């Protein structure tokens, strides 16, 4: 383990992770109303999964060699098998709260799956300047998604309660900041032109799934929204 | 990539995915229509998926070599990748246009899942013999998503909307015959008997699959079948 | 195939699951209630998605080596691709019945898909003593799993049908005693201590896999709890 430098920050997301999951889980054992039932299951298994993934990749199991630039370049595989299924899931969170109906649901689902899959492809591909058309494409993905939680869901949160309003932009605005930052990471990180060493990198990435999964989960489950108008 | 003579049959086919897809983004752009919106959803997805996974086998990511009969048989992997996901939301786009229920759904989505595993597996199995065992498991499961089409769905349109009925009608007799020439190209191409060889097994698979989508989703996507009923 | 010695216990697996995949999909036929229809595809689709998994472990391509110990161990990968979309199936099974909240199906599901997942990375990790830190957390995963299908499926039931809640607590009984000796097997079989050597592990497998699947299918299907109250 420790014979890698960027295992202090594996470590720190695993254990940040886990205690995640364990505070929503016993925060909601008393929640009986089942709109609330919806956001804490989702909510509370997207840091459950980050959990089990770094555990991997601090064990060494999600990490493997790829040769590019005439060397072995060792790729943490195990994000995208993560993020395959968070992300989704934290999108999910954000429709819910507005309502959405299943036809733009389906629509930000199958884009994810195609950021997160093409940008796979692109870590474990051999020809180092393909690398980059694959970032491309995986980009074109996440702006289509931004757009609709922008120009799709925005308009729909107006004409709902107040708190499910407010707290659906303060979601939609953290989102966008951070996820935004992840392509950037990836194009100038190990996985791409280099300039910053994995172990930056890995810091990097730790900071963001943590910023992403649990404050946006504290953000999201303290709110008022997530219940239904009751007397 | 020019090292393969097939190759030019893969770039024809990811140039004709991502003009699909593009077509249908524009044409989806003016649509309030909560029913259109699925049907966009869904058909816009399927050659968005499938364009990526022809510019995986342009770029030489989604082949592997398989070793049988002797020989280091070239493999396109991606194929199936594609179809997984893409053959699904086909007999979605056919079960909600008729209302299916259900069960209905779920029975169909899993025979399509189990099809396509199967065909993997046949594709990757080493010993020669049991890789037809495989494609028959496929073919059965494939004849069973044909009679649910036939005597489950048909019945079902006859009652509903007259233009939803004609549509579904048309839209059901493409897809049994596109699809049923799938298993005839395995059977005889490089996958199985290698009678046919493969820069043309992969011409004759481009034509099926640009069919099965983007010609399926023109028929769907011009009729009036896909809004409701309104004043 | 004859050249490992559990291969007779794999061969009669693989027809039992056959067997009983073709006597669902007859007895099914007789079916028009919604309900119903639901109950028949998730509970044929298990035994039929298992079938050709072990129809995979007889013929060799489901199994692969794993080197810890100093030994080259093999291990059935295909077990656990049975798995993943099978244990949801069944517990959907169960959440239907008792008419289980949106957000508790998720909790399930969720839980299962980590349950399986760590499962499979124990089974292929090479460090000895971190298989079992996999096994611990998949163990954990299963005792949520286990909690909720009786502080809060159960009391669910009660307030259900008669039939329904009858047959719900005699397929639960029957779920809990099953699925706890999973963990068990693995422990001191060769993925784990290999106390048990691989031809008694594959037989103990095939009963619990017959029994968790045909057996419980035959109690779900013979029951009136899965069709609506209708005169
Ligand atoms: C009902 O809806 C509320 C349940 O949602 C919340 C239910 C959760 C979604 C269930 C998923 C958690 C499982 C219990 C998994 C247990 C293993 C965890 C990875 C444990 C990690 C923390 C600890 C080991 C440090
Ligand atoms: C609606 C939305 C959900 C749609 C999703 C969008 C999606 C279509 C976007 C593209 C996804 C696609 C790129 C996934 C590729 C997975 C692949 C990286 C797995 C590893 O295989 C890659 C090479 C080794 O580098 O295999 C070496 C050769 C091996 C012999 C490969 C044989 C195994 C194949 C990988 C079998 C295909 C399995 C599916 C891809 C499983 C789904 C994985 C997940 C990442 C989508
Ligand atoms: C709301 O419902 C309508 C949206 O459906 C339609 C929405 C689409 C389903 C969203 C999926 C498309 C994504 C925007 C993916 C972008 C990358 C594409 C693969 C681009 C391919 C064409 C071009 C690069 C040649
Ligand atoms: C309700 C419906 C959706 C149900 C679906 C029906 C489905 C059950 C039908 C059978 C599917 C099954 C054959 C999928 C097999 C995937 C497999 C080809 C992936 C590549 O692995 C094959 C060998 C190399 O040749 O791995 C070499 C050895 C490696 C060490 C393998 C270890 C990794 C395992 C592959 C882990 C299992 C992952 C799941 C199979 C992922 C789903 C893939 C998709 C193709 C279903
Ligand atoms: C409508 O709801 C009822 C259909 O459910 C029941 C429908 C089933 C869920 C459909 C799935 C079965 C497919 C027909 C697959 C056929 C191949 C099987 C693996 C055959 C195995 C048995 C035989 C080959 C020994
Ligand atoms: C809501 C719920 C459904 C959530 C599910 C819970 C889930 C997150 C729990 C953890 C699952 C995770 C451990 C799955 C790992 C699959 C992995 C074993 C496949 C084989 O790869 C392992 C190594 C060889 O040993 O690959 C060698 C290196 C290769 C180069 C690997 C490159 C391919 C990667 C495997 C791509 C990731 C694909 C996804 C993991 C596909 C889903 C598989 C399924 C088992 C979940
Ligand atoms: C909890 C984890 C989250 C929210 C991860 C989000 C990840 C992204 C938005 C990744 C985006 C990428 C691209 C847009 C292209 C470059 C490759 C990726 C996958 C890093
Ligand atoms: C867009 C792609 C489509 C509609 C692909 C359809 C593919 C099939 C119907 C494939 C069927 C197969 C068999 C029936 C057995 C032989 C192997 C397959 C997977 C080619
Ligand atoms: C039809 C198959 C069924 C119902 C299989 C159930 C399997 C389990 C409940 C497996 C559980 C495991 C653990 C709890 C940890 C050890 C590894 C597993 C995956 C065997
Ligand atoms: C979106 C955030 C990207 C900003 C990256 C900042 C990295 C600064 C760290 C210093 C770079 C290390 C280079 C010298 C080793
Ligand atoms: C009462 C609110 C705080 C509860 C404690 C939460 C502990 C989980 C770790 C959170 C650290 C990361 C927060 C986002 C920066
Ligand atoms: C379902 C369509 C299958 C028909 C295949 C027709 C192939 C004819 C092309 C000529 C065969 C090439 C053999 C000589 C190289
Ligand atoms: C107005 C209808 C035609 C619009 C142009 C569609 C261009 C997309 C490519 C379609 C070619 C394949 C059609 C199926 C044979
Ligand atoms: C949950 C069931 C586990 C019980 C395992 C009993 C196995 C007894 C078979 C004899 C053990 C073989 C050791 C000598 C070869
Ligand atoms: C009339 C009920 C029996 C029908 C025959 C079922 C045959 C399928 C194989 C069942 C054997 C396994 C039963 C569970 C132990
Ligand atoms: C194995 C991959 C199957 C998933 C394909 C994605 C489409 C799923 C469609 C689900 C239809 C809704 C069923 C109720
Ligand atoms: C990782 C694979 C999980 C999918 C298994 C297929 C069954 C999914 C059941 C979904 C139940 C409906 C949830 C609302
Ligand atoms: C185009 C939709 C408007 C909202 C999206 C904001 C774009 C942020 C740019 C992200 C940069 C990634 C390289
Ligand atoms: C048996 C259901 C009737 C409709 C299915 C038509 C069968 C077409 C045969 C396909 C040939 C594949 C080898
Ligand atoms: C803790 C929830 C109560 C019901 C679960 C029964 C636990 C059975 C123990 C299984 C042993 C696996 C090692
Ligand atoms: C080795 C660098 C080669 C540059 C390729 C950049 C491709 C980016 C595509 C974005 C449209
Ligand atoms: C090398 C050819 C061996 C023939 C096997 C055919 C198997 C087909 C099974 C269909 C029932
Ligand atoms: C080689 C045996 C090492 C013992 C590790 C046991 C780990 C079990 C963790 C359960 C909390
Ligand atoms: C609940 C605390 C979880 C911390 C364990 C993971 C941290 C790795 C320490 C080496
Ligand atoms: C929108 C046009 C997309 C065409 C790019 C893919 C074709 C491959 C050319 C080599
Ligand atoms: C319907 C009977 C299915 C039996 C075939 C699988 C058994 C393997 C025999 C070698
Ligand atoms: C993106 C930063 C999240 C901050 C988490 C703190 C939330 C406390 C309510
Ligand atoms: C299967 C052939 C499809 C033909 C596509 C043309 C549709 C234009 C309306
Ligand atoms: C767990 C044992 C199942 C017994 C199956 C027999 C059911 C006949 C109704
Ligand atoms: C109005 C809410 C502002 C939230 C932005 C937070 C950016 C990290
Ligand atoms: C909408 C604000 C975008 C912020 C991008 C930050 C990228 C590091
Ligand atoms: C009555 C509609 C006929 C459609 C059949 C088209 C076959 C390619
Ligand atoms: C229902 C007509 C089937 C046509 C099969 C064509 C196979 C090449
Ligand atoms: C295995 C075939 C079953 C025969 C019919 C059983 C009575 C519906
Ligand atoms: C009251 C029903 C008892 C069922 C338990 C069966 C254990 C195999
Ligand atoms: C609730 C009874 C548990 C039985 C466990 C059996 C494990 C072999």
């Amino acid at each position: 383990i420790t014979g890698r430098p960027e295992w202090i920050w594996l470590a720190l997301g695993t254990a940040l992770m886990g205690l995640g999951t364990l505070y929503f889980l016993v925060k909601g054992m008393g929640v009986s109303d089942p709109d609330a039932k919806k956001f804490y299951a989702i909510t509370t298994l997207v840091p459950a999964i980050a959990f089990t993934m770094y555990l991997s990749m601090l064990l060494g199991y999600g990490l493997t060699m790829v040769p590019f630039g005439g060397e072995q370049n060792p790729i943490y595989w195990a994000r995208y098998a993560d993020w395959l299924f968070t992300t989704p899931l934290l999108l999910l969170d954000l429709a819910l709260l507005v309502d959405a109906d299943q036809g733009t649901i389906l629509a930000l689902v199958g884009a994810d799956g195609i950021m997160i899959g093409t940008g796979l492809v692109g870590a474990l591909t051999k020809v180092y300047s393909y690398r980059f058309v694959w970032w491309a494409i995986s980009t074109a993905a996440m702006l289509y998604i931004l757009y609709v939680l922008f120009f799709g869901f925005t308009s729909k949160a107006e004409s709902m309660r107040p708190e499910v309003a407010s707290t659906f932009k303060v979601l939609r605005n953290v989102t966008v900041v951070l996820w935004s930052a992840y392509p950037v990471v990836w194009l100038i990180g190990s996985e791409g032109a280099g300039i910053v060493p994995l172990n930056i990198e890995t810091l990097l990435f730790m900071v963001l799934d943590v910023s992403a999964k649990v404050g946006f989960g504290l953000i999201l489950l303290r709110s008022r929204a997530i219940f239904g108008e009751a007397e």
